[PDB]
């Protein structure tokens, strides 16, 4: 009953769909728009240290004020690396999804994602892990040591023709925020720690120059077709005790002061309620229920020998987008009907049951049609017709359950 990391993508690659569904289709979050914060990068680069502070912020927020902690008390990690073979490639998420009220009262679900791979441009693939993580997250925090290297940028080539395809055919950038998190920044006299120094440094690194390799200048020329926002944050060194310790357990006061300072800017910048950014695809928000569909559609196309064609990535996106609309409509029909004739609630005469059915079927189909969907009308119809068959089967079970409560 204790929260912990859940392996959702593992070694080709497999989606553990049951484990992911058990988190995302919980009753209290499945209908909420979901915020998906991913930290991605090479093994042993401090990703889980940052994930731990994000959890401290989220748990402090859940139960309140000094999120950083008590300076006298030792730190304890949250066990993102507790399993066998911690250097393994894959994607984990935290088992506790948080519910946060944004200003004005809208409640959203907040998922934390741990994306680990070799991250080195050669022989094998973890590009699959970076792609799946990027396409499903709303903030991809790309965790790098000391600088943004040309190798680092070359790994974004995965998305370049995808971004160019989507702009050309759907008139929209496919992804939201990419943030370069530069660890152990050592030149504050050139670019100061934090966000303003980071954006000046990123601007310089993103400039195309004739000596760079062709593929890297490509990435520079099209990264802004992929992400609606590209940002960078320079974080200081945490101090030698953190750097040289396996499983750091020293007191908060033993962490370097400038690191703590910049942590208090970085973590709220990502997780403060006014900053939470719901996942969006095709310009419409994704719920925990819908997010499951994107994982299921994306795992399929990354099964092959080679990386998928961009047309197949757009195709999988369109299919999952319509399935997400259908699933949301199906839940509306089911929840309303179960409220009215489910359980041991009293028998309803066929006239009353039919009327309720007609009311909630129309509600459900209207919701599907009103929802913004990719593919055009003929593409979306096949999903609508599928939804109508599901509703018909649901209605039959509701009718047979209702009839079992009849007297004689
Ligand atoms: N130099 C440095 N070391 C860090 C930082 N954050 C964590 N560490 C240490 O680096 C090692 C690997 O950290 P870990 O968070 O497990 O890396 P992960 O594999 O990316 O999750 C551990 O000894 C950490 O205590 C940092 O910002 N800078």
């Amino acid at each position: 009953s204790k929260p912990g990391p859940v392996q959702v993508v593992l070694v080709s690659f497999e989606l553990d769909e049951k484990a992911l569904a058990s988190i995302l289709l919980q009753d209290h979050i499945r209908d909420l728009d979901v915020v998906v914060v991913s930290v991605a990068g090479a093994f042993r680069k401090g990703k889980s240290f940052i994930l731990d502070f994000m959890l401290r912020y989220l748990y402090s927020q859940k139960e309140s004020s000094n999120w950083l902690g008590d300076p006298e008390e030792p730190l304890t990690g949250f066990s993102w690396r507790g399993g066998s073979d911690p250097e393994t490639t894959g994607i984990q998420i935290w088992s506790e999804v948080f519910t946060v009220e944004k200003p004005g009262g809208k409640k959203v679900a907040v998922v934390l994602m741990d994306t680990q791979g070799a991250f080195d441009s050669t022989v094998k693939d973890c590009a699959t892990i970076f792609a799946l993580s990027t396409m499903t997250s709303s903030v991809q925090i790309y965790n790098l040591s000391q600088n943004i290297q040309e190798d680092d940028l070359q790994q974004l080539q995965l998305f370049t023709e995808y971004g160019r395809l989507a702009m050309d055919e759907i008139f929209q950038k496919p992804f939201q925020t990419l943030m370069f998190l530069v660890r152990d920044w050592s030149f504050p006299y050139e670019y100061s720690y934090g966000l303003q120094g980071g954006m000046a440094f990123l601007d310089k690194r993103l400039q195309v120059k004739e000596h760079q390799h062709e593929e890297i200048q490509n990435v520079r020329n099209h990264i802004h077709s992929c992400f609606s926002d590209v940002t960078c944050f320079l974080l200081p060194h945490p101090g030698l005790q953190v750097a040289t310790s396996p499983d750091f357990d020293g007191k908060l006061k033993d962490i370097a002061g400038e690191f703590k300072e910049q942590l208090q800017a970085l973590i709220p910048y990502v997780l403060n309620p006014s900053k939470l950014m719901e996942k969006e695809i095709n310009g419409s928000k994704v719920t925990c229920r819908g997010l499951l569909e994107y994982f299921k559609a994306y795992i399929k196309i990354y099964q092959g020998e080679d990386l998928p064609h961009p047309k197949s990535m757009l195709q999988a996106t369109a299919e999952a987008n319509n399935l997400a609309a259908a699933a949301s409509a199906k839940d509306i029909y089911y929840n309303n009907m179960e409220e009215v004739c489910g359980g041991e609630k009293p028998y309803l005469s066929p006239d009353i049951l039919e009327e309720k059915h007609c009311e909630f079927k129309q509600l459900a189909l209207d919701h599907f049609k009103k929802t913004k969907k990719m593919g055009g009308k003929d593409f979306s119809f096949r999903y609508q017709q599928e939804l109508e068959e599901e509703i018909k089967e649901l209605y039959e079970n509701f009718c047979k359950h209702n009839g079992s409560k009849n007297v004689f």
